[PDB]
C-alpha cells in the first residue's frame, strides 16, 4: 500500500554531520555509530537499513574511526550507539544492538 521516501546515507568525515543536520533541517535524523570491528554492528546494519525502509527520518551511518572528533563530540564510548537527532539537537540514544529500542525511539520523536 505505500513505500516511505527514506535516506540511508553513510558519512566519510568529519563536518559531514553538521553538513547533513543543516541540508535536512526539518526532518528527525537517527545515526548509527559503529566501528568496523564490531561485530554486534555488522549483525544489526541490515536491520537499521529495514527500519530506514519505514520512517520518514534521516537514517545515518558513522564510523567512529573516520569521523573521530564527531564521536568524541557525541560521548560515543560503545558500538554501536543509536543517536536521535531532531531539530539539530540530541533527544535520545540506545546504546547496543537493539533495534526494537531503537524503534522505540523513532517512534516517540517522529
Ligand atoms: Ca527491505
Ligand atoms: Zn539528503
Amino acid at each position: 500500500q505505500l513505500v516511505i521516501m527514506s535516506e540511508l546515507i553513510e558519512l566519510k568525515q568529519d563536518g559531514d554531520l553538521e553538513s547533513l543536520l543543516e541540508q535536512h533541517k526539518n526532518k528527525l535524523v537517527v545515526v548509527d555509530f559503529f566501528a568496523t570491528w564490531c561485530g554486534p554492528c555488522k549483525t544489526i546494519a541490515p536491520l537499521f537499513k529495514e527500519l530506514s525502509e519505514k520512517y520518514d527520518a534521516i537514517f545515518v551511518k558513522v564510523d567512529v574511526d573516520k569521523l573521530e572528533e564527531t564521536a568524541r563530540k557525541y560521548n560515543i564510548s560503545a558500538m554501536p550507539t543509536f543517536i536521535a537527532i531532531k531539530n539539530g539537537e540530541k533527544v535520545g540514544d540506545v546504546v547496543g544492538a537493539s533495534i526494537a529500542k531503537v524503534e522505540d525511539m523513532i517512534k516517540k520523536f517522529i
